Formats: C-alpha cells, sequence, structure tokens
C-alpha cells in the first residue's frame, strides 16, 4: 500500500480530474451567459426569399434554413468567444521579476555589482538568486528558474579557469545555455569572464565586477527600453 | 481570497472552457453541413446496385456507405480548407531581421534596402541584442510569434585566434533554432580577420549583406533562380 | 472582424473543430459495422462448450459470478468481435500501400558542379516508381532546416544531401557544423539522410574533382536504393561490400 | 492467435481503460465533497423597468454561483495538496568500470555521514560514453533528486574528446529534466604516479559529494560561499 | 480521390479511433467485473458532535488498479530482444563475434540485425530500432576512417548517437573501432573484433546481470589492446 502513493503522484491523477472538473463547470458555465443572457435579448426580431430551384433543392433550402439556425446558435458563440479574448489580452506586462544566477567554483562574487546597477535604474525589479558549484551547472538552474517562477531572463553569473586546456568548458557549457534558452525563449545573458583577462590578482577584480554592471545595464534595455540598443545599432 | 486569483491564471482555466465550448458549437455546426446538404439531395447518386440461408445487413450496409461518403466528404472538405490555407503560403506573411550591439559595421541597413526593393510587399521588422552568443532565442521569438518566415542574422565575429569559438558556438543554437521550426535563417556573419584596415573591412561588411539579402528575396519567391544557379 | 479572424488563425482551433467532429463520425461509423453485422451474426452459444453450473448448490450463499458471467461473457463476446474486425483492418492497412512516391533530393547554390542530376539519373533507372523533388539553397550552411522539412512536410522517406564543402584549413569547421544539423535533421525524425559532401581538398585540379564529385553521388543513391529497398543487399555487404 | 497479444502491447489499450475508468472515479469523488461539505453549511442561509429581464439576470447570477462552489471545491483540493517531505528524500549515485579508482563509495560515506536519512542508489556501466541514458533514466524512473558523475577519463591528447562529448550530453540530459547532474569527472592527466591519482580521486570524490549535501537542502551555504573560493579538486 | 488515401495514413485515423472505441469496451468490461462481481457478497476520528461512503468505494477501486498493474507486470520480463546494427563502410565484420558470445551467454536473445553504408547514418538507424521495434539495448560497430582529419566523424555521429540514447532510456552501446591503432591489417582485424565481443559481454550483463559491473567498480576494465588494471 506504501507504494501505492507512487502511481498517483508519479502520473498525478488528481490534476486530470480537477482540470476537468472546472471543464464541465467552466463551460457547462459560459453557456448560459450565452443562453441565458447574450441570446433572446441581442436577437429577437431582426430573407425574402422564393426562387428558381426546388423541390429537390427544397433540400438545399432546407440546408440553408438549418445553416442560418446554426449562424444564430454559432455567431452568439462567436461573439461570446471574442469576449473572452479581451479579458486574456488584459493582465500585467513588462515590470517584473529578474533572477540571478551563481557560481561557488569562481572567484569574484558578481552577484552584486549588477543586482545594484540594476534596482538603481528601476526599483521594481523584485530580484532572485540561485547558486551552483559548477561552471557546467548553471543551466538545469537557470532554466528551472525561466522554467518556475517568470525569471524574464537571466544572467550568467560566474567564471572560467586557467591554462590552454579549460577553454573547453566555456564552449562547453555555452552550448548547454544557449540551449537553455531556445529550450524556452528568453536570453540568459551568459556573464562569463575568463580568468587569463588580467596580469594579476587586482587588474581581474576591476575587470569583473565593471563587466557584472555593463551588463545588469543592457538587461534593462531589453528589459523596458529596447530602442537604445536599436539605437546603440558600433 | 486574494490567493484564488493565482491558480486560476496559472492553469488557465478559462482557456479550455472555451476551446472545448468551442468544439460543440464548432462541430455542431459543420455537421448539418452535411447532415442537411451534400446528404440530403448528393444522394440520389450512386445506389450502388449490388462477398463472404437464413439470414438486413445490406440496408445497413448502404447506410454505412452513405455515412462513409458523409465522413469521407468531410475529410475531402477538410483537406480542401488545409489547401486553402495553405495557399496562404502561396501569399506571404514577411522577414526578419536581427541585429547586433556588438558590431561594428551596421549592416541591417545595407540589407533591408535590397529587400524593399526587390519587392515591396515585405513588411520588415527589426530587432537588436547586445551580444553575438543571443542572437537565437530571439531569432527564435520571431519566428515563433510573429510570422517572419525568413530572417537574416546580423552580426559581427571578432579578432584573435581566440575568439573562432563564438563562430562555432553561436553557429549551432542557429541551425538549432533553425532546426526548432522550419525557417532558415541566413546567418550573416562577417569575421574580423577578413581584412587589412578599417576602410576595407567596412566594404567587406555591408557588400555581403546585400548579396545574402540578396538571396532572401529568392528562397522567398524565386527558388528556381537558385535552382538553375546550382554550378 | 479582421483582428478577430487573425485571431482566429495562429492557433490552429480548425483542427481540433475538425478531428473532434471526425471522431464522433469514425466512431459511429465502425459501431455500425457491429452492432449490424459483426453482431447480429455472431450470437448462437454454440458451437463451443465448457460454461459452469461448477455444483452450484447450498452455500449457504457465494455467487456473484454466475449472471455476471453470463452477461459480462455476453459482452466480452460483443467487445471481442469488434476487437477482431479492428486487427483485420489494420492487416488490410498494412499490406496494400507499398503505393508510396518521394525520394527529395537538395542542392547547394555553393557548389561548382551540378550532381543532382548524375543521381537523379541512376535514382529513377534503379526504379522509375521514385517520385523526385529537387529544392535548392544558397549556403551550405542551410540545408539543414530545409531537408528538414522536405522530411515533414511532404513523404520523402528519404533525401539526399547532395552538397559541396571548400578549401583552406579553416573552412572546415563548417563541414562539421552542418553535418550535425543533418544529424539534428536525422535525429529529430525517423528518416535516414545520406550526406553527400566531398570536398575540395580531394584533388589536384578541376577535372580531377569533376570526376570524383559525381563518381559518389551515385554511389549514394546506389545505396539509396537499397536503403529503401534492398536492406538484404547490404546485409550482406558488411565487411567491405 | 499468438499474433494477437501484439496489438494489445503495441497501443497499450489498459493503461487508458484504468486512467479513464479512473477518472470517472476520481471525479465523482471530488465531487461528493462539494455536493456534501463545502455547500450544505458554507453557503445555505445565506417590479422591473422590465422587458424579458428580471428573471433572466437572476438565473444568471443563480448558475454563476453554482460556478463558484466548483471553484471552492477546486481550490479545496489544490490546497490539500502538500509540499510535505518534499528534500528529506533520495540522491542514487552513477559509477563507472572503464574507471581505475572506486570513487564510488568514498562520497558515499561523507553523505550518510552528513544526512542518514538518504536511502542512495547504485547502478553502473562500461565505459564514459553512456552515463547519460542511465542517469537520465534514474533521474526519471525513480526520484533521484539529482545524481552524480561518478566516472574516469583518460590521457592522450585524443581521448580529450570524452569528456566533451559525454558531458554535452550531461548537460542535455540535465536540460532535458530540471535536476542536477553532477558532473564527477577525474582526468588522469592530473598526476605524476599512481598513488598520486588515487587520493585527487576519492579526495575530490567527497569535495562534491558535499555539495550535493548542501544543493540537497543547505543551499544559503553556498550562497554564502558565493564569489569567495572552493575548486573542488587539488 | 487519389490522394486522400494520403491524410487517413500520415494522421492513421482508424488507430485511434480503434483504440478509442475499445477504451469503453475495455472499461465497460472490467466494470461489470466490479458494479456487478465484486460488491454483491461484501455487505478516523472526532466529533460526536456519505463522503466517506464514496471514499470506500472509490478507494476499493484503487485497489483494483494495482492488481490489474500486476497482472500486466506478469506477461514478460527482462528477457528479450537485442538487435544489433552494423556497418557497411566496415573493413571487418564484426556483427559475428559478439553476436556468436551473446548467444552463448543466453540462448534467450532473440537477436534482429540490419545495417547502413556511412557511418554517420547509423543513429537514425540505431534509434528507429530502439523506437520501432523493443530493442531494448543495441549495438552499433562502427568503424572509423583514417587521416588526421576523419576524426571528426566520430565526435560527429558519438553525439548523435548520444541523443539517440537521450532521446530514448537505451543504452547505445557506440563500438567505434579505428584503424589508427595497428600497424597493419591482421593486427587491427584482431583489435577490431576482440573488442566487439567485449561489449558483447558486458550487454549480457547490462541486461540482466547489473552485480557483475557493480562489483568490477573502478578496478581494471579498459576493453581494447591489453585489459588496464585498477
Ligand atoms: C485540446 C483540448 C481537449 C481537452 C481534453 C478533451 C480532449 C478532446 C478529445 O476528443 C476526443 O477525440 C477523440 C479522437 O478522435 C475522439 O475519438 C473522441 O470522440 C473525442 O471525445
Amino acid at each position: 500500500f506504501s507504494e501505492f502513493k507512487e502511481f498517483l503522484y508519479e502520473y498525478k491523477v488528481i490534476p486530470l480530474a480537477i482540470a476537468f472538473i472546472m471543464g464541465i463547470a467552466s463551460t457547462a458555465l459560459i453557456k448560459s451567459f450565452v443562453d441565458n443572457i447574450i441570446m433572446p435579448i441581442i436577437t429577437p426580431f431582426v430573407e425574402t426569399a422564393t426562387v428558381e430551384l426546388g423541390p429537390i433543392v427544397i433540400s438545399w433550402g432546407a440546408f440553408l434554413g438549418e445553416l442560418v439556425n446554426f449562424i444564430i446558435i454559432a455567431f452568439a458563440v462567436f461573439i461570446i468567444a471574442k469576449k473572452v479574448l479581451q479579458e486574456e489580452k488584459v493582465e500585467k506586462k513588462m515590470t517584473k521579476k529578474v533572477g540571478i544566477v551563481d557560481t561557488t567554483f569562481a572567484r569574484v562574487d558578481m552577484a552584486s555589482i549588477a543586482i545594484k546597477k540594476l534596482k538603481e535604474l528601476s526599483p521594481n525589479i523584485k530580484i532572485i538568486r540561485k547558486t551552483v558549484p559548477g561552471i557546467k551547472d548553471l543551466p538545469v538552474a537557470c532554466k528551472k528558474l525561466l522554467e518556475e517562477e517568470g525569471c524574464d531572463i537571466v544572467m550568467a553569473l560566474g567564471m572560467p579557469g586557467k591554462a590552454e586546456k579549460d577553454k573547453v568548458c566555456a564552449h562547453e557549457a555555452s552550448l548547454g545555455l544557449m540551449l537553455a534558452q531556445l529550450m524556452t525563449n528568453k536570453h540568459i545573458i551568459e556573464v562569463f569572464v575568463h580568468e587569463d583577462e588580467a596580469k594579476d590578482d587586482k587588474e581581474l577584480d576591476w575587470l569583473a565586477k565593471r563587466r557584472a554592471e555593463e551588463h545588469a545595464e543592457n538587461v534593462y534595455y531589453l528589459l523596458f527600453k529596447p530602442e537604445y540598443l536599436t539605437r546603440m545599432a558600433k
């Protein structure tokens, strides 16, 4: 019996049942709105037709009549459909939550340097953070967010390594990044910063955080002010 | 209570309630289209006339056949409708062009010029992004939400024996996006290791931008052209 | 009006409404086949035996099944009859439809010598019941989407990748890049896709290359055919042919 | 007749027959809950300038009210649905046979260690070029709310391809389902002798086993570790 | 008219229609088994101060589902089809060496071959088998080409092979056997099949025998030239 609770969950039998009951309840519902409003009032009172075919066309005539009846039934339905549409196009637009994703592996915490330049430009940016150990483990992560919490765009916060060989990891992670993106439309902002881009510790420090902002920057534009970059089109 | 408004939204209880009820209206409708038309009169056709002791399968057989015709006729009608729709793909919808904030020479225009010319009937849309490495989730957005049945990929690569990865990196996301949804996004790359000075680069850049757009027209309306070109 | 009509489009509600109605037609349809043909014929208990009066007697009271069995077994008989017809129909469906049309051969705008024809020739020869669709493209880095559609939005149970890569130790990348698409292509859908690459480094002059290009397309087509029909040929061919 | 068994299998007519019947049982269930609980108390005892009018409208509101009941019931069923015992859960580790050091246990130790209620699950395979379908399955057909990439690399300038290859798929596998597949690679070109490799190995084995624990329950930790240090390894 | 027979197929309208009707049949049946059959013989706390009744009946149905699941589980188990795919570009038939060793480790492994001509192709095929026949695994016994340029192919194919697996929960045993691992013909030949069998070997295991591999652990097992210890 203690294995039984597994089928309900993996299969989630409850979710389907409910969703339809609102199907039946949610549709039987929208119906009387047209059945008991929309129609009797917006249709009462309102062809002169004799012709050249028959009577097997009287079949055609009967057909025409039926069509008209349906139309009375059906165009009302169409109208109701239209009415529903207007609400759905109503909602909220571009004043959303941007989440930023980070590395324990990397050296120079850049979660802030950006979180700042961004909250600044716009206070109403409910931010969300999540961290992973490996440069190569942000992906699942960033998506999860893009998939389960608006996170309507994100930043790739972290640093790569040294030596000729570790060049692979960047390529590799990035492929999966682009992918995460494509698996769901929403640019995940790659915030990469290779270490071989300095000559000491201090030099690199500046380089990261400075960068870490310029992007939290473009985040704004690709969020609320498109034209700008449009203009920044060298 | 201010919590309930959340369930209704996440699950979208309305989107289903509508779509299903529409079905009944949308099915009941077309039904009489045959129940009361193509049947009551197209009937004097094919009694058919005259397979496998004590014996009503037949009279029923005829009825079954009629129903098949009505069903088969419905299928035919559906096919016709599809074709009609598909004529809509004889008629056009539009180009799409995506641009960088990383580029050094704005192709965008050089291109848009050679596109409205060869064909005025082309309602262009522009959308930009910062990094080479992004184009895709965008390239895909247009193509996923807005028509744009083709899209020029406007961008410029970098230098150094090390920034050749970007090209490889991005190109894949491209075909990916491509193969994500049947749309030929022409990669409009222009590496910076293809010159000696500034002016030289410039000419090379915009010049190409056209050659592709050039083709963009072709892939659109004039396949044969490319056809003969082969090879 | 117009706006609404646009609204109607895009989502493809029509698809549902059609298929939806269709089920009703299709269902009510096959039913008639049983309600009046398969069943009003299949109903003597006989022949066949082995029903049960497994000492129905004083229990004091164990029964529930006998009646149920009778009624049930009676419904099973009807369901069972229906099932058989379905299988028969399926059998007919399989065995009948070798009627087949379409190969599909996509080409370059990049390449220097037209293969397509070289390949097309041998193809219809190997069998003239092949419906060929040629469709070209400009950059070698394109075919993918294309081949894809040919395999998705038309039958083309296969296709040829007649194409031509470039020179220089740098344009080697393209081949790689493209091949992948090709796979993604292939992998996106269960239709093999010969890759008709040839690189331009495989020679010392113009004429040499020319022979080489066409020579292959043919070879390929060759397999196309078996690959379409003659799996047995190749079956043996392992180990160098 | 020995051919019939095929149809029943290929189309799986049983699964539907069950799920379908289940729906009826599952729906009537949720119904009685409203029809007989949420309503028979939670809601009881609580001229026109006319035309078609005031009986029409009045019936419209009643018909609307019934929908509210249904909505309430739906809410109730959703609510009962718990966030209970999420996090706890099962780990599971995958291993190699193309490998040279059994890391498997190394981490296994550190793990049950920091937390005893972590039923672990093992399974293995031949080379590196495979693990994927494995991990996937696990992460897919059992909880394994994450898992590790326990496996060994290789040495010649050519076998480098292996990591690249497998991994691209790790990321896919991960992408393909929102779970962390912790990559536990240990390149053999990171040593000068046998014993040397050995340590670096099992040592690294614990270094992420550790991160599993955090990533499972301890999130804030990695948060804070943030930008600072921790290259899980040498 | 000669165009419609296409639609019925691409969509396979009938298979559904059938399955659909069967559902009603398949369901109504089991019903009588409970409505009519299991029930008529049969007949949490507090606050002083029908839903339970409904739940009782509902509960009863639930059990039936698990019984049915068990029943389904009884008819066939981890004892079937392999179905190897092989090369045509190949320099030596690998298929036989493992096909042999396979039937050995046990006869209950209906083998189902097939081949193709270019090394890159397989993927689709390999996929196809896994998907449209219960090849609950498969090999691929490839072979690559020479020169320091063709190496690309192996990568290319493999990643696809890789998705192949990824698209479907079934172990693809790539079997790549490069030709830069020899000095002459005969040498390579050996390396070749030899390796083939070894993989077959694991294949017996990966299917039924999982403990075997478990123990191997980090211990040696380096299929190839000369098994390299732990
Ligand atoms: C997309 C929204 C759907 C919500 C869930 C209800 C699914 C509607 C499917 O209809 C069913 O389709 C079958 C296929 O033809 C028919 O056999 C059957 O008669 C019909 O009932």
